[PDB]
C-alpha cells in the first residue's frame, strides 16, 4: 500500500469518535481518515490485499506522526446501523434482503481467504451510493453478536462469523433496532444457553427467519457456510 504524508490531507469535518474525519487526499479524492500502533497498521496491510466489491478499500496509511491514521475511501451514507435507523419506514423488504446479500458476498470472499472477521455487526458495515453495502474493519487478528462457543471459549471461526451474520440480518430487517435491548451481558448468555432467539422482525418473511435461525444453531457445524448462505438468500429474493 501507498504511504501518505499528512501534508497531503485536508481535514474538513469530524464525523465520528470514541476519531474519523471526512477529508480530501491531494485536494482531489474524498476520504474517511481514521485517527488512532503495530496492530492498527497491520489491519491496513491485510485489507489492502483483499479486493472484493463488497469490502471497503484503503487509499493508504499515514505514518508521519502520532496519532497515526488510516485513509479509506469515503462511503457516502455512513455505517449501516445508523443508516437503517435514520431511514426507518422507507425500506422495501427486497432492499433489505439486497443489503444482506451484499454483506454475504463480502463474507463469502473473506471465508474463502480464511479471514475471520470476529466483529461482524451492522455498525461495521458501510453504505455507499445506491445503497451498496460494504463490510468494513475486517483486518483484525460485544456479547450480543457472539456465538456461544465464542462467548464461552473464544473459539473464533467462519461459522462464528455466520452467527454474527444472523444477528446483522436481524438488525437489517428490524431497521436498526438494538438486539436484546436493555438486557445485560449476563442475561444474553443465559437466554441463549436456554434456547432463546431474537424475535422475528415484522418486515422479515417466514423464509428469511428460517435462515436467521440456521445461522443461530447451537453447534457451528450445524450452521451453513457463507458460500451456501449466499445462494439461500438469492433463492429467496425470487420466491419467498
Ligand atoms: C457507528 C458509526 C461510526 O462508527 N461512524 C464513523 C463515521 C461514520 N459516519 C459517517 N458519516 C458519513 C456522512 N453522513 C452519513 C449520513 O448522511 C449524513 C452524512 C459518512 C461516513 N463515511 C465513512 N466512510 C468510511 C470508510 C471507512 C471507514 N469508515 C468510514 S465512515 N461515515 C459513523
Amino acid at each position: 500500500g501507498s504511504v501518505i504524508d499528512p501534508s497531503e490531507l485536508t481535514f474538513v469535518q469530524e464525523i465520528g469518535s470514541g476519531l474519523v474525519h471526512l477529508g480530501y487526499w491531494l485536494n482531489k479524492d474524498k476520504v474517511a481518515i481514521k485517527t488512532i500502533e503495530e496492530d492498527f497498521i497491520e489491519e491496513a496491510e491485510v485489507m489492502m490485499k483483499l479486493s472484493h466489491p463488497k469490502l471497503v478499500q484503503l487509499y493508504g496509511v499515514c505514518l508521519e506522526q502520532a496519532p497515526i491514521c488510516l485513509v479509506f475511501e469515503f462511503m457516502e451514507h455512513g455505517c449501516l446501523s445508523d443508516y437503517l435507523r435514520t431511514q426507518r419506514g422507507l425500506f422495501a423488504a427486497e432492499t433489505l434482503l439486497g443489503m444482506c446479500l451484499d454483506v454475504c458476498e463480502g463474507m463469502a470472499y473473506l471465508e474463502e481467504a480464511c479471514v475471520i472477521h470476529r466483529d461482524l455487526a451492522a455498525r461495521n458495515c458501510l453504505v455507499g451510493e445506491n445503497q451498496v453495502i460494504k463490510v468494513s474493519d475486517f483486518g483484525m487478528t460485544p456479547v450480543k453478536w457472539a456465538s456461544p462457543e465464542v462467548f464461552s471459549f473464544s473459539r473464533y471461526s467462519s461459522k462464528s462469523d455466520v452467527w454474527s451474520f444472523g444477528v446483522l440480518m436481524w438488525e437489517v430487517f428490524s431497521e436498526g433496532k438494538i438486539p436484546y435491548e436493555n438486557r445485560s451481558n449476563s442475561e444474553v448468555v443465559e437466554d441463549i444457553s436456554t434456547g432463546f432467539r431474537l424475535y422475528k422482525p415484522r418486515l422479515a418473511s417466514t423464509h428469511v427467519y428460517q435462515i436467521m435461525n440456521h445461522c443461530w444453531k447451537e453447534r457451528p457445524e450445524d450452521r451453513p457456510a457463507f458460500s451456501r448462505l449466499l445462494r439461500q438468500l438469492a433463492e429467496i429474493a425470487e420466491s419467498g
